[PDB]
């Protein structure tokens, strides 16, 4: 918006691809992040310059209130560091948030559960993940834009027939074999905070529309976020870099880096 200082870095080599290994770019001309794609000094100065606030939301119901400690402080070592962020965790049990020590211009709000307009008001991003996972690796903001989705790891090679989509036609979340982009994951995805709320609104209310006709989508939300991705493609994509699973998975060639995990 401002002008970019002076910065001095490699230029760009119009003649030679950033990856020969996999897809950069969607058919609707969104980016998918992998390392070596980005310049993340260009990127930050783009956000700071605009002061940026990202919201993390997390939910920790019941045990999982165990897996706060690890994830917050993983977070503070690699998401979104020098920008302001503000955590925002969900849970039944407010007493048993562990007392984490945060970086300067970072803040966390314990919410109780079994608002809408504050988010507006509070973060100009939002990323929603789960909380049974562990930072490794820088995650920034490279994934910043209106609206993203993740590659979920288990199947960013696989065919569109193989992906376990919905697929009675009686569910909201219903994709037949000859649709879909990518099997994107419910545990990872975010955009600006219109964008997340049109999403998990229109969620709600398939997921409303299915309940009231007696039939649960083989994959819940996730089955759910997957057919709204189809219709409102997301404006990029991330690879499963950002949300990857090194037990199950190992740690292929096309994986540069392993950047948000899950834990055992
Ligand atoms: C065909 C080989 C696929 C291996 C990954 C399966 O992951 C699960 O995928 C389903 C959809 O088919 C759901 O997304 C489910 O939540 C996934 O499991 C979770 O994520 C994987 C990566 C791993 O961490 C599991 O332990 C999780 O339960
Ligand atoms: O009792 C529960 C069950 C689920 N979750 C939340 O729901 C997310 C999705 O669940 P899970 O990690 O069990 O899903 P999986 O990745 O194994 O499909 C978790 O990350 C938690 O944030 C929770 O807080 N309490
Ligand atoms: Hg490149
Ligand atoms: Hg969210
Ligand atoms: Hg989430
Ligand atoms: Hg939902
Ligand atoms: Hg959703
Ligand atoms: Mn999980």
């Amino acid at each position: 918006m401002v002008s970019l200082p002076r910065m001095v870095y490699p230029q760009p080599k119009v003649l030679t691809p950033c990856r020969k290994d996999v897809l950069v770019v969607t058919p609707w001309l969104a980016p998918i992040v992998w390392e070596g794609t980005f310049n993340i000094d260009i990127l930050n100065e783009q956000f700071r310059l605009q002061n940026t606030t990202i919201g993390l939301t997390v939910f920790a119901i019941k045990k999982y209130v165990a897996f706060l400690k690890l994830f917050l402080e993983t977070a503070e070592k690699h998401f979104m560091v020098g920008h302001r962020v503000h955590y925002y965790v969900f849970t039944d049990q407010p007493a048993a948030v562990p007392r984490v020590t945060l970086g300067t211009g970072r803040q966390l709000s314990v919410l109780e559960v079994r608002c809408e307009r504050r988010f507006l008001s509070e973060v100009d991003y939002l990323v929603c993940v789960d909380v049974d996972m562990e930072f490794r690796d820088h995650v920034g903001v490279e994934i910043l834009t209106p609206l993203f989705g993740t590659l979920h790891p288990g199947f960013y090679g696989s065919s569109r027939e193989a992906f376990t989509y919905e697929r009675r036609p009686q569910s909201q979340a219903y994709i037949p074999k000859d649709e879909g982009d990518f099997y994107y994951l419910g545990g990872f995805f975010g955009g600006s905070v219109q964008e997340v709320q049109r999403l998990t609104r229109a969620c709600h209310q398939a997921m409303m529309v299915d309940q009231a006709n007696g039939i649960e989508a083989v994959w819940h939300d996730e089955s759910h976020l997957n057919k709204y991705l189809l219709r409102h493609k997301p404006t990029k994509v991330l690879s499963p870099e950002y949300l990857w699973d090194q037990q199950l998975l190992g740690w292929p060639a096309v994986l540069r880096k392993l950047r948000f995990t899950a834990v055992p």
